[PDB]
């Protein structure tokens, strides 16, 4: 009959483990998140890149983009010019150049003339925004590599609407001259971009040349009970784009700045901006004591394990 | 006896409660949402602010931004100038200004000289877009406070792909001259921004100074069965950022408008636009009768509670 | 006595079915996704529309927007002009035109005078960006209808962080000269926009006039076990806005390009750009064998079905 009370002890111990460890006495709710970011830093290389230059106006609620490398082509006007030298765009004679837009890779409608691109090579003439943008190989060191030293301030506000409870990842009074540390300052959400790529096992200088995608994962697992109150974030950092060269890594945005000359003709300045798009993913759950939950758990285990206790009871009776 | 059939009655009543109240006969599916917004309104304050002035192009699917307050600094050129005099940017001598150092408060790379801003205030000289933008105190009544009277038309379309059923938050014929009221017109998705912030227990005049974040929460709980058909939206409104002064509330975007002067050198106009970012959160579930589910429920409860019945009959028969 | 071991066989075959089909030996994990898109194509209509022209800078992680139809109003200056002829704006005499307080549909503050719009009709004078933008009905064939032939390259990388495993929807070495095929080339995520709308049962020519919303749904159901390895995406395509005359379909963005005249006064060019906003929705789950999961399943079925077996054993003895 020792085996019997061993089974009873196992059942009781399991019910208490489930109750306490899994907190079956509390209601759970998924958090509702709000993220805001503010960038600080300036790079002076052939131009002064403050935040207004290396950012685009942010209406998104979960991500933000920092420019790390730049290809700029200025004062381009709609006219005729040589195509950029592409396998299908290089020509020896006008017979190679078909009229109109031929493939999706062209920057303009082809006139059919084969015209010099540089001293050495010829290429198909096109009607386009001229001169066509032609580095195509981003600068050997990244232009805005200095962005490694920029800092980002991530204001994350979490809401449990049922519990009417709100938390943020900021200490009650925060000294700005702080840098995030897992143990010493967990409530300092100021991150050096280089440090972020560091925790993601990535080399900023290398990644900055062609861009990429970094996920800032903020996890909240919250107990709102007065006994054992824990509600604080856990950050992890991960690179989301395949780093391998053949698999098309990196990220860039294309944009233009349009101008009008005194004559009235429109002229534009075309940017291809490689950069890192940071995706801020905030998931989490929170729980709080509720009587209805405790009662339903008690009733549930009383029913189920009450049936188990009686069946095991009669089993030991009927056979011994 | 009495206690036995009391237990059987409790079991039967519970199976019925579960079946009907929890609708265990229907398959449930989580909705997939689509939001579009269109803003209407004009403010005449020193300039004519129509939608093209007080919004930025919205490619995001979950949110939209309305400008409420504005700081503009015009005709700034890349050169050297004094930093803006903010405490901890002030200096008496050149040793306080480190050379080539970008600090959290600085708008440019420091030259290392300490230079006059006023007669009275000296500050670290920097290479930056000059003059530096230095209000840091947004206009005392909000510039676009009148935006309180703008209206937003929120077109929400939800799909249940399994059920191949689609719903919108718009009445079958909608008069534009309607304005949302919780009870009188629930399917009028035209909202006065002031009314939204009112529903969020917030003062538009106050919030318009430094900006903020409002969540427009659209809840759908849908029964698609013909005998009890309910599928209509439920709106709630909540401010997501802590409004307290010390915890860094508000929201803004920085952007610039670039021009070129005749010599070709760049000059830009820098905007710091405080405003409200509205985040449209659409959550929801819908359910529809399915035979496979009803059969699974009947089979499940016959199995489990059939075993329970055999326990009570056989086992309590064994005794007495 | 045959019925008893028939019950045992049904239970056993069911345990095996659940184990194998539902893969109860696997830990399951929800997907973490990353999408990048790149647009390629050029349209020649009165101007050269390359990607910098028909797109807006995209910082969002789940969507992208292509312009299909355009209304442009150039050289708009703040001054007085007639309102656009909308029902509430047409007037025969000055008494209908109220001064100052405007309507939500007005483009500027009213002077209170009733002034000529055409030869034929008059309308209320306003202070606004003049001339007001007045087609209100987009061009009868869409101006950028040719975007049908543009291609989009959708780079999707999914991560299972617990299993430390990542996949992408791109073949291991991919030649760009591929076009997506459901069966022949499923790992070629290069789509012609026309073909996208085709798969969604939509006509690009038709949709291009007023725009709309297309959902590109990428589903991953992944088994990472070596003996049964499947991890590849399946795409579906759906139009999210109700295709119907009265229920307000279509999509557009408003933006402006500001210029300065030699005088220094502001001049702007106002765009209403109709287009298709494509939403890339990536959901999925993946699973991998884990010993703790298999053990918890073994223990659970031993517990539950051990009680069931003893119950029916006691029943068959005690009664027949
Ligand atoms: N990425 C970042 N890394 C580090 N710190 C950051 C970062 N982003 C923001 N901060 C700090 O956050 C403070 C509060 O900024 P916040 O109000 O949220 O947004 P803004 O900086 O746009 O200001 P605003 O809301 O418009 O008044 C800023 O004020 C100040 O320090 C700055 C500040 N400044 O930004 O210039 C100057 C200052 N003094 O004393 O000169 C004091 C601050 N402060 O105490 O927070
Ligand atoms: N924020 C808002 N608050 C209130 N109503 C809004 C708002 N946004 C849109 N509406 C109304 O919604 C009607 C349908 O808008 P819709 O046509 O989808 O708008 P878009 O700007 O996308 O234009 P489009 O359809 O592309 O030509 C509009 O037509 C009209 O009333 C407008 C309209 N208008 O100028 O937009 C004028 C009009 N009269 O009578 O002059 C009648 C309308 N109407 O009855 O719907
Ligand atoms: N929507 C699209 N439809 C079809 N193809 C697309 C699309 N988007 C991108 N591609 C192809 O993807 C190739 C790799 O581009 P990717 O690395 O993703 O981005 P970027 O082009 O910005 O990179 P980069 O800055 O050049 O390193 C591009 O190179 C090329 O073909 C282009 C390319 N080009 O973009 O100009 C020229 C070329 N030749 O031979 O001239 C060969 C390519 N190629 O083989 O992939
Ligand atoms: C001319 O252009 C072709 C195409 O890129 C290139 O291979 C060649 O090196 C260029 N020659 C000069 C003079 O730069
Ligand atoms: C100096 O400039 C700062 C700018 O905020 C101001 O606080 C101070 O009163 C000014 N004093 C004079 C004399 O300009
Ligand atoms: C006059 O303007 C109104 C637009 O409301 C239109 O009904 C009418 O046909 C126009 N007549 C012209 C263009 O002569």
């Amino acid at each position: 009959s020792c085996v019997k009370w061993f089974i009873y002890g196992v059942i009781a111990v399991y019910i208490c483990y489930t109750l306490i460890v899994h907190k079956r006495y509390q209601e759970k709710e998924e958090l509702t998140s709000s993220v805001r970011v503010t960038l600080k830093g300036v790079a002076h290389v052939d131009r002064i890149w403050d935040a207004a230059e290396y950012t685009i106006p942010t209406q998104t609620r979960d991500s933000f983009f920092v420019m790390t490398n730049i290809i700029r082509t200025e004062n381009q006007i709609q006219k005729t010019c040589p195509e950029y030298p592409t396998a299908k765009a290089i020509c020896s004679s006008d017979k190679s150049c078909a009229k109109g837009i031929v493939d999706v890779h062209s920057n303009g409608v082809q006139t059919g003339k084969c015209v010099h691109y540089n001293i050495t090579h010829k290429t198909c003439e096109i009607k386009a925004w001229c001169p066509v943008q032609g580095e195509e190989r981003p600068p050997v060191p990244a232009v805005l590599r200095s962005s490694e030293d920029f800092t980002v301030f991530i204001k994350n506000n979490i809401h449990f609407p049922t519990f009417q409870y709100t938390v943020q990842n900021i200490s009650p009074k925060l000294n700005t001259s702080c840098k995030f540390n897992k143990v010493t300052a967990p409530l300092c959400p100021i991150f050096r971009l280089g440090d972020i790529l560091q925790e993601a096992k990535e080399n900023f200088s290398e990644m900055a040349v062609k861009g990429g995608i970094i996920a800032i994962e903020i996890k909240w697992d919250c107990d709102l009970d007065s006994w054992s109150y824990y509600c604080s974030p856990e950050y992890s950092f991960r690179r989301l784009d395949d780093k391998t060269r053949t698999q098309y890594p990196g990220f860039s945005i294309r944009f233009a700045r349009h101008y009008k000359l005194p004559d009235g003709t429109e002229q534009r300045t075309l940017f291809k901006a490689y950069g890192i798009r940071f995706d801020v993913l905030v998931f989490g759950m929170g729980g709080q004591f509720k009587l209805i939950e405790l009662f339903t758990f008690i009733g549930s285990t009383i029913a189920y394990f009450g049936l188990a206790v009686t069946i095991i009871e009669m089993c030991f009776h009927l056979y011994n």
